[PDB]
């Protein structure tokens, strides 16, 4: 078949009940995640092909970067709570990997301030139990899919994308294959 278990995707041996329909995991420290988001625009291209009523969810992971990695998971929870993911994704990726100006929790906060989030609003969110819950939710989801590495993407809590089984001849064809595989899986 054109789509094959073991080729473009794999099947979780322990499917996750109640998982977001399309769930991506990433780290702002992950070089492949930087390529996926800033050069290939994987997330945007997946979203443009999702069936009606299917949304993408993206969660950060703790296992890269020690202390700062966990600060970034908490800041990503702030971005999700405030609805500012689209304002901070590029400067967080660039701050960590391009300019390497993000070295502390305060430096993360500066990205939000420069993006127009008010200081009091950031600090209230950072310290909130809503954000504590969103950190726990990102951690629980990674545990539930037995996450090993990033980037990763999971569909319906049952299928894991396998980019290494896709055609990497051309970067844009690869992005197309990835997005079309997510759509195929969301309809399975």
């Amino acid at each position: 078949a054109q789509y094959e278990d073991g080729k473009q995707y794999t099947t979780l041996e322990k499917p996750v009940a109640g998982a977001p329909q399309v769930l991506a995991f990433f780290s702002f420290f992950c070089p492949h995640c930087y390529q996926f988001e800033e050069v290939l625009h994987i997330s945007d291209n997946v979203k443009k092909k999702l069936p009606e009523g299917v949304k993408m969810t993206a969660y950060h992971v703790n296992f890269m970067g020690g202390d700062l990695g966990k600060d970034l998971t908490q800041a990503w929870a702030v971005a999700m709570a405030l609805g500012v993911e689209d304002k901070v994704t590029v400067p967080l990726f660039e701050g960590v990997q391009k300019t390497q100006t993000i070295r502390s929790a305060s430096d993360i906060r500066d990205v939000f301030i420069n993006a127009g989030i008010k200081g009091e609003e950031y600090d209230a969110a950072w310290n909130s139990f809503v954000v504590k819950s969103l950190v726990a939710q990102q951690e629980k989801a990674a545990a539930d899919v037995q996450l090993r590495g990033v980037p990763a993407m999971f569909v319906n809590g049952k299928y894991q994308l396998n980019p290494q089984g896709m055609d990497t001849s051309n970067m844009d064809v690869f992005v197309q294959q990835y997005a079309d595989t997510v759509k195929y899986l969301s309809e399975k």
